[PDB]
């Protein structure tokens, strides 16, 4: 109950985060392209995950700890770094979002 609320607060912080230029960094990460739209993603990435899926997993009580939530957020960001070119905006945004997650978890949970 309190855990579910901690998780929703943390993920909401990550999703709503805007950089100093006003850009909501999460936007591209909410929903993966389909298999038909981007078959090469699914050829490369073994364990696809997006923020929509993480929200599903929170809603359905699938993460039993903040550690388990963190593992999926880090997976998402790792997949983004794997697929996208180093130095691309999406690659760089995924690094920022890792930090935003860790700060949100420090702030909300401690
Ligand atoms: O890498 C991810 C997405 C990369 N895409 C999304 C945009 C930019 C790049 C190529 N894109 C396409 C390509 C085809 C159709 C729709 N979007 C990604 C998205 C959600 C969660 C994890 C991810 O790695
Ligand atoms: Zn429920």
């Amino acid at each position: 109950p309190k855990l579910t609320k901690q998780m929703n607060a943390i993920i909401d912080t990550v999703i709503n985060y805007k950089d100093s230029s006003g850009r909501q960094l999460s936007e591209v990460f909410i929903q993966l392209p389909s298999r038909k739209e981007l078959p090469e993603y699914y050829e490369l990435i073994r364990k696809p995950v997006d923020f929509k899926k993480i929200k599903e997993r929170i809603r359905n009580h699938k993460y039993r700890s903040l550690g388990d939530l963190e593992k999926d957020v880090m997976l998402l960001c790792h997949n983004a770094q794997t697929f996208n070119l180093e130095g691309s905006q999406i690659y760089e945004d995924s690094i920022v979002l890792q930090s935003v997650f860790k700060s949100a978890r420090q702030k909300i949970a401690k």
